[PDB]
């Protein structure tokens, strides 16, 4: 008769997701979806505990960079059969990189829900007040550093820039200097290359040296997007997932393709919905995953709410996103895809990220240096992954 499934997720706060659930329930009168939301910072720890303790959600959200951990643990249902029998589902209409993110050992273990990237988001009022020209798509690091220096006004608690100094940010920033985290087959790390020391130093000196970016102490108890909303950051490197937050920013703002150094490199992220291997309700969970992936009404809701980008590439579905404002320069989101760098795909990503993030924080707090942080991170990766 009636089936009630659980869906565990992070990427929605609840307007858009609630409307998608309502539409799903209308179109699938025998299936009720009970949503549990966890903040991104705690989601994966919480999810793993739920699963390992024997009460996995029927369906749950995964990001690109945690997918392999789950796929390799065996907690996801193989969706091969479900997809074969979903006769009208046509994955050739989806973004291929986003769809492929949820494949493991040649099998689809998740349905792609959304994809996204990071841009430079800038406060035009601050730029105009200082007489600084806006970011361009052909800036290099030195143009943003010079802009950031002229836009910092220490007595008024205004910083020129803010960018995460984390493993997730660093695989991109390293690539902007021709560096990388792993070799092609994931058997060695080159995280401590000289170009990577320069790349990390570019980030950490903004906090510790030129003081154009707020430090951990300055951000204590808050997040950079909160300082940005408070008029205190001229340039913020963050995702398109914050465009909804920023609609009521009390200043004019716009976006630009991020600057590189030896080359451009931009983030590419994707979320997918997996079905628990142990669920008794896999058909219903799959129908919800499939809806979220490819249903046109879901895609239109997503677009209307600026909630990342839908998996579908259809131009009529995407047009309202290009026409929506703020920000005006919506084309920067799509221009950035030319320079994308995919997340490394390794089962220990979150664990190695935690260690590296602690090392990077120590540089920002004046307890370490970029070279020591990268040496320590190389050692920890080698031990964790057994590299020869
Ligand atoms: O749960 C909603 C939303 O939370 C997070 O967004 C806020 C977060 O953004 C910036 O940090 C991110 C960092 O968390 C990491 O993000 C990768 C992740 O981004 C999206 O998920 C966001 C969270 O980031 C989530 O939807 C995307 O949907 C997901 O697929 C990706 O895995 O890494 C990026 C790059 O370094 C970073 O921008 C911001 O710095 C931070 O302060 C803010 O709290």
């Amino acid at each position: 008769d009636k089936t009630e499934i659980t869906y565990y997720q992070f990427s929605a706060p609840g307007k858009a997701l609630d409307e998608m659930v309502k539409e799903f329930e209308k179109q699938n009168p025998d299936i009720k979806v009970n949503v549990q939301t966890i903040a991104f910072n705690d989601y994966f720890t919480k999810l793993q505990t739920q699963i390992a303790g024997g009460d996995a959600p029927d369906a749950f959200e995964l990001n690109y960079e945690t997918f392999m951990q789950y796929a390799e643990k065996g907690v996801l249902a193989d969706l091969t059969s479900y997809i074969e029998k979903d006769k009208d589902f046509d994955p050739s209409t989806l973004n291929k990189q986003a769809y492929d993110a949820f494949k493991y050992d040649g099998k689809q273990y998740g349905m792609v829900e959304s994809f996204s990237n990071v841009v430079t988001i800038y406060n035009k009022d601050l730029f105009d007040k200082a007489g600084v020209e806006y970011p361009t798509a052909d800036w290099t690091w030195k143009d943003e550093e010079a802009a950031a220096k002229k836009l910092t006004d220490a007595k008024n608690k205004v910083w020129g820039t803010s960018q995460p100094v984390t493993m997730n940010e660093f695989y991109k920033v390293a690539a902007q200097n021709g560096g990388s985290i792993f070799n092609e087959d994931l058997t060695e790390t080159t995280i401590n290359s000289p170009e990577n020391v320069e790349a990390l130093t570019h980030l950490t000196n903004e906090v510790t040296d030129s003081k154009v970016a707020p430090s951990p102490a300055d951000l204590s108890g808050q997040l950079p997007e909160d300082l940005f909303m408070n008029g205190q950051i001229a340039m913020l490197h963050t995702g398109i997932w914050l465009f909804d937050m920023f609609q009521d920013a009390p200043f004019k703002w716009d976006v630009q393709v991020e600057a590189g150094n030896t080359q451009k490199a931009t983030h590419f992220f994707a979320n997918g919905i997996g079905v628990s291997k142990d669920s008794d309700k896999k058909e219903a969970a799959f129908k919800f995953a499939s809806f979220m992936s490819a249903n046109e009404e879901a895609a239109k809701i997503r677009i209307d709410n600026n909630w990342e980008l839908p998996a579908t590439e259809n131009k009529e579905i995407l047009q309202p996103y290009l026409d929506a404002t703020p920000p005006d320069n919506r084309e920067a989101v799509f221009e950035s895809l030319q320079y994308m760098v995919l997340p490394p795909v390794v089962k220990d990503w979150n664990k190695i990220s935690d260690y590296t993030n602690s090392e990077f924080e120590k540089v920002l707090n004046g307890d370490s240096t970029p070279e020591k942080a990268l040496k320590n991170s190389e050692d920890n990766i080698n031990k964790t992954m057994g590299f020869k």
